[PDB]
């Protein structure tokens, strides 16, 4: 093992007073020095081989090996053979004796010669294997800038989600103390103008006491004057008597019931940039009359002209779409219904045969949903048959609807108050997107489906 | 026709040079220059009766008598009589001549002897007026403490309004870029190992060429000492072939959603480590740990006292303390119970007898038996009941504030998160009692250990 345990990757020395680390590692000394990049000036020195550190500073000088070593220094003979069963190096004499006295062998001069021959194909794998090293360096970048770029856009929607809320924090803060400091100013005229009237009043109230003090005691003539002016003056006071009521403020004070309004009215205004960039009639029909930027709805008294054949158009399908349409993002928008009691919404792909609303429904992805006579749901969803919902306890009014991608995130709910939405129903679940959203105003229908329909 | 104008009513001192103004009103200047309260020092512009732009340099004045005289004195005649019809005291000529030929008046005596027997009567009015001013001054202070405490109140509100979710975002946010910066501490870990491993390897393996360059033309003998080092080692490292991608969850889409259930959560307020109270304790209901945990065996209860505080036949639990101002979270668990019930009540109803006692009086009540079968009951004759969800039901919450009688309870089918399926709405002056009841055995299984915080 003079070359097999006693070989030292770096030296090949005559090994003595081995250096022992905590790993586990016996070695030598210049040979591991000649390793660079990590002093004790950056940090740990550890064993670059086995996860196990030791400093420099830790010796347990530990010989060993060193003690366990005992041309050739054995026999003057220099190494022989190569082994071709053990596959070992001995030399001549330490090979016959011990090792290699029963073996298969191949001779010297001929293995040597192969090797002076095979040389270039371990130059090859050499720097094959440095190839490959070199791949896996450019692995170790692209894998640790991806970590830290995902991490860049992780605090970034951090960022963004700090914000939203934030400034909706700063704003109404702001706001409704300004609007308290505008009370505030407004009281204050009013008690300075209390201030000016019976300020004016008791001081010269005073000056009338100490005047009459002086006065007490005048000859009769400017005597009966003053008292003349004084008796005008008291009468024409007493004639200006105030009746006074207080103030009773009605201010809307901090209760503890505002949390809940005020956390739905947050809830609600949490809303991204604008979506005022309008649809798209490329499927459009004949039975509806649009207005307020060709948008809002409802129908009228001339009968519709028909449409010519067209291969995109529908059969009869009277409904509408829009323009833009992302695979990525969030959007926002807001509608009214009004009065209208019979509706419907729903989303197809570019996959249905668009004429015709036969038999077709979400088991092919045909997503649909309507409404008939006020609240009388109808759920035609992944099954043949509508479903209902609640009768709520006031007329809904406004829509409102928002869109995000990775989860099939869609949105609509109504929102009867514009503080405040209310939710109706959402199936958590995927859409890959993005195709249209269709919605359906049904005809004339004698007049009765005849009543306006609302947008902003 | 006034003759306030003799002098200014509101100064009644020396040259006047009488203002004709925009507001309506003839001014003077040294009344309110003499004296501040009014002042010009500050800029003041206000007439105080009126109100109106006005400047003290709008001279239009009259000078008549002023420049006359220097006792009427218009005739050398002093005043003598005084007029009934109008209230004024002048002289024979000035009050016959013009004003006063045709009136009713008083000659010379009996209305100043009425003035000179009633001077003390206007001064005790002196002093009612005294008193008014103030009464108005007291009005005063008492609108000026009631705002800046308002202002107190609101600005403390707001103080702790913003900490809940300010704290709450800053805990979150540290919490995790702290478990993203160990993350990246276990990544670095990984790529640093590697490191050290592939930088030896390759420092090595320049060691090996350079040396193989200056040693290509040796001596044999070395050569082939060279030649099994090297082949042994590099079998060595073919052997030590290497063979060879986090899941950390990522926000989702709808991630909104639940980073604001955690903090419907968090919102952190008061708490309340004070559980039931045995005030009407009795057999059936072991209360141990504190107080908190609660069980039952099968052995018979010894029969019912009678007394103030303790029930008619409900073995059952009532609180210890409550005020009236604030707020107070709980967050709770059943176990396995199917049946139990809660409710509220003031100190009117009596604890005896167990017949229809129902929110009619203000009793408010709320049960659950047989698994599911909810039993809330509000002044009718049944209790109802609601939609009965699918994923299994876990543990409770519950809220409460005082002014606007807050009352709230809420399944929380994950400790993390409550949902609103049920609750009442009522402002009560209060604070009246929160009281809790466990029906029996019936062969143990109706009645399992119960817990709370
Ligand atoms: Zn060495
Ligand atoms: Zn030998
Ligand atoms: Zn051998
Ligand atoms: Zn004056
Ligand atoms: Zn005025
Ligand atoms: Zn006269
Ligand atoms: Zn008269």
């Amino acid at each position: 093992l003079l070359r097999q345990e006693l070989s030292c990757p770096l030296c090949l020395q005559l090994f003595d007073a081995p250096v022992t680390a905590e790993c586990g590692h016996s070695f030598c000394r210049a040979c591991l020095i000649r390793v660079a990049g990590e002093p004790a000036a950056d940090g740990t020195v550890a064993c670059p081989s086995c996860q196990a550190p030791t400093r420099p500073q830790a010796l347990s000088t530990n010989l060993q090996l060193s003690r366990l070593v005992e041309h050739c220094e054995e026999h003057l003979d220099p190494l022989s053979i190569y082994c071709e069963q053990d596959r070992t190096l001995v030399c001549g004499v330490c090979a016959s004796l011990g090792s290699h006295r029963g073996h298969r062998l191949l001779p010297a001069a001929e293995a040597q010669a192969r090797l002076k021959t095979q040389l270039p194909q371990q130059k090859m794998q050499l720097q094959e294997a440095s190839m490959r090293k070199e791949k896996t360096v450019a692995v170790l970048e692209h894998q640790l800038v991806e970590v830290e770029e995902t991490v860049r856009q992780f605090r970034g929607a951090v960022g963004e989600q700090l914000g939203k809320m934030r400034m909706f924090l700063a704003a109404l803060e702001s706001s409704l103390d300004r609007e308290a400091e505008r009370v505030r100013g407004d009281a204050g005229v009013a008690l300075r103008r209390e201030l000016s009237s019976l300020n004016s009043y008791l001081e010269q109230l005073r000056q009338m006491e100490k005047v009459l003090e002086e006065v007490a005691d005048k000859p009769q003539t400017e005597f009966l004057m003053k008292f003349s002016l004084v008796t005008s003056r008291l009468q024409k006071i007493l004639s200006e008597s105030p009746p006074p009521a207080r103030l009773d403020i009605q201010l809307p004070v901090i209760s503890d019931d505002f949390k809940f309004q005020v956390w739905k009215h947050m809830f609600r205004h949490l809303m991204p940039a604008l979506e005022e960039l309008t649809f798209d009639p490329s499927s459009a029909h004949p039975s509806l009359v649009v207005s307020s930027s060709g948008r809002r709805v409802e129908c009228s008294d001339q009968k519709a002209p028909p449409a010519g054949e067209d291969t995109r158009q529908f059969d009869k399908a009277v409904a509408v779409v829009a323009q833009q349409l992302l695979s990525q993002g969030e959007h926002y928008w807001e509608v009214e219904v009004g009065d209208k009691p019979r509706w419907a919404l729903g989303v197809m792909a570019a996959d249905a045969s668009r004429r015709g609303r036969l038999h077709a429904v979400p088991s092919q992805g045909l997503w649909l949903l309507g409404l008939r006579d006020g609240k009388i749901l109808e759920a035609h969803v992944e099954a043949k048959e509508p479903r209902a919902l609640r009768t709520p306890e006031r007329p809904p009014a406004r829509i409102g609807l928002y869109l995000s991608f990775a989860d099939g995130v869609l949105a609509f709910y109504d929102a009867s108050n514009p503080d405040v939405l209310t939710p109706i129903f959402s199936f958590h679940e995927r859409l890959p997107g993005p195709v249209y959203p269709i919605f359906d105003v049904c005809w004339h229908d004698k007049g009765k489906n005849a009543q306006p329909l609302l947008l902003v």
